[PDB]
């Protein structure tokens, strides 16, 4: 274990091979960690526990700690299995140990692990219990951010939030506090994070932390559920986080395709060549879908003001990988972003059109599409590159 | 070069290492060939050439076979840059020699190479080309098998077939004849090549074979522009295409998915456990599609009746990898194959509801969907399982 702050010991897991998160729709390319934390008051509590598949270890480290008889209160604040994953095999050491956890918990612990017959106790926000010495939890509901039975736990005194997914990042480090690694591969951690996961839910992000402020408590730590304790500077992810659900853009364009025999890749280059000539403020940014690794290619989608988006025509549809990203982007819900539709064909064409409408219906803002037939000559390059000067004079940010 | 049968001389090109085809959509794990024939009479013909990748081996393989000017007319069935790709490094050295193919093949030729300048020769069904020493080249258009440009070249004396695309497979082999190779491996490389490329054409295949066939001219060798020259026994792969092109099924089915967390996992293997013990002539077989080769389950769709495909709900809509296959299977048309869509959510879910109507939109015919909320227990692993025995009992074949 390490010493969070005071009586508030980090019982956790370091992840450094997982690569894998949500079966491969998110890339863990610098590993994970799971964060549980013990406090050790009059009153011993158990935030969270962790993934499933280090369950045994779990229990086994926790018994290091703590006599397994001596937990008085179990908190969990989100049921996805990557955090009550070994609850399980605690619950068969402690069965009659109180839980503590939203409604919507109820459903999802029981709907993982099928044992309606422990003793839940349902938290509302506000909400408090207490631990002696002066200290109490008090819990905070939210819904969304990112399950229906998500919620976060502030502990006074020690004035620490615990809040599980939100703040954190998939970031394996042997050190705890975010002083004590490395920045820059922390905020790219953080940011990719946010862009895959939390994008569909910037909307309650806003109102969640102004609320969470409004109570007026002091924050000295956050302790998230993934990678580092924020202790130095906390606010730091709450005012990232307040930037990037504000539908968040910077000058910044990205095309990415598929192509079968390369016509769509060079008309791709082409565009951006036409955008680098014309607006060099802008910074681009070119993925084959079938050759790049996915979620950066949505996080830069994130960071854009703008995209273009290519395929061939195979068989009368788009392709493949194209109409899975198109959905997943569907789903991510990106807003106030302009995109712009373009590819090959050889004969009657149609998947430009196709990808323009879902692309349409997805939230973006749709300009004009680019079509070439084949391979594109000298005549045709010039008019890929051209529709990259009029994509970049359109979408251009003020002076 | 090779000789196969009197004066015809193949000049191609093996590809050992090649693993993608367009793009990555057709893996190509026994590597493939591209077939080139040079026939030497009173005329020299080249018929086709190969891929851009090997265009100066091979126009040097060319010259160590006979002189470039000494070439009095090149076939081009197909203008795809597998074979025609060295095309416009022969035509630089031979610019003014004749190009004999279909008027379709003038556009994509020009498409890819931009040398409007050459000399095309336009030929339609029934078109012939004298080579001396009583032979002649007849020409039969086959559009849409599988381009529009697309034809075929019969060898008259020799009864030579020269089907470019149709009968071939992407298999490498250093023998040049189907007697000559593994037989197995040669089925299965033809199979998964019709799956993934020509399901979508089907209905065009025994109109064409039956127009080619009532010619009443012989044919001792097909010499396609992949894999094995079939000389022993050639009708067998046309026979295979007359099975195939109708709707082709066996009593097989195929169930394949997408999981964040194992539910959908669970709910295959229970469905699977229930087909098989209602009833075991049924052949089954299960894909993760995140964890499999994408190419094997589409040839075993194509070998399937029935379907049963899952998804969880994410983010309100299906996962990616699902939406892209069934994109890809909308353009394949599979025909006359039933199915049913299930999966798992945590709340609301509807991603079930939404792969149903795109399987049926794709032509799949429905049966009744299976859903489960978070990890199926045992009660709802029985509701899986049965649902495997009511769908084996529907799509039951005559005993
Ligand atoms: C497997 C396959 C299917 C195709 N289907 C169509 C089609 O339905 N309609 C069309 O106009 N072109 C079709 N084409 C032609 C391509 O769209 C054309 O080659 C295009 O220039 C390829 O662009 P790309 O190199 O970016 O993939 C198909 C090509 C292939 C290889
Ligand atoms: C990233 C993510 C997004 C999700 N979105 C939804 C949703 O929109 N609606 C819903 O009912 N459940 C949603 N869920 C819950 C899953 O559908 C639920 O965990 C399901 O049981 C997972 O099935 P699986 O393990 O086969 O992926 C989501 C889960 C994750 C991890
Ligand atoms: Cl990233
Ligand atoms: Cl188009
Ligand atoms: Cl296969
Ligand atoms: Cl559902
Ligand atoms: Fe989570
Ligand atoms: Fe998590
Ligand atoms: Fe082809
Ligand atoms: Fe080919
Ligand atoms: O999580
Ligand atoms: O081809």
């Amino acid at each position: 274990s390490i010493v969070v702050k005071n009586n508030i010991h980090w019982v956790g897991q370091r992840d450094w091979e997982v690569r894998d998160f949500h079966g491969t729709e998110y890339k863990t390319l610098r590993g994970s960690s799971y964060n549980s934390y013990l406090i050790r008051e009059e009153k011993n509590v158990l935030i969270d526990t962790v993934d499933h598949k280090f369950s045994r270890e779990f229990v086994q480290n926790l018994r290091n700690e703590i006599d397994l008889a001596d937990i008085d209160y179990i908190v969990i604040n989100h049921a996805e299995e990557d955090h009550a994953g070994a609850l399980t095999e605690l619950m068969a050491q402690i069965p009659d140990t109180p839980i503590y956890c939203t409604a919507n918990a109820i459903d999802s612990i029981n709907g993982h692990h099928h044992h309606p017959e422990w003793n839940f106790n349902v938290v509302k926000t506000g909400d408090t219990l207490d631990i002696g010495n002066g200290k109490q939890l008090i819990f905070v509901e939210t819904p969304m951010l990112h399950w229906p039975d998500s919620m976060m736990t502030y502990l006074t005194g020690d004035a620490v939030l615990f809040s599980n997914d939100a703040f954190g990042q998939h970031y394996c480090d042997e050190h705890l506090f975010n002083d004590e690694v490395d920045q820059t591969e922390l905020f790219e951690q953080c940011q990719r994070y946010y862009a895959n996961i939390l994008t569909p839910f910037s909307r309650l992000v806003t109102p969640k932390i102004t609320e969470i402020l409004g109570f007026n408590l002091p924050v000295d730590m956050i302790a998230t559920s993934h990678g580092v304790v924020w202790r130095d500077n906390p606010t730091q992810i709450v005012e990232l986080y307040l930037k990037w659900a504000a539908d968040y853009q910077e000058d910044r364009i990205t095309i990415f395709y598929d192509t079968m025999s390369n016509n769509t890749r060079m008309m791709a280059d082409a565009i951006a060549q036409g955008i680098a000539e014309t607006d060099p403020r802008v910074a681009v940014k070119i993925f084959n879908v079938a050759r790049s690794d996915k979620n950066e290619i949505l996080t830069n989608v994130f960071r854009s003001k703008g995209v273009l988006v290519g395929t061939s025509t195979m068989n009368n549809v788009m392709m493949p990988k194209i109409a899975g990203l198109v959905e997943e982007m569907t789903g991510l819900r990106f807003r106030n972003k302009r995109a712009s539709a373009f590819g090959s064909h050889g004969w009657s064409g149609g998947a430009v059109d196709r990808l323009s409408t879902r692309l349409q219906d997805a939230g973006f803002e749709m300009s004009l599409s680019l079509k070439a037939k084949w391979r594109p000559d000298q005549d045709a390059l010039k008019l890929c590159r051209e529709h990259g000067r009029e994509i970049a004079r359109q979408w251009a940010l003020a002076p």
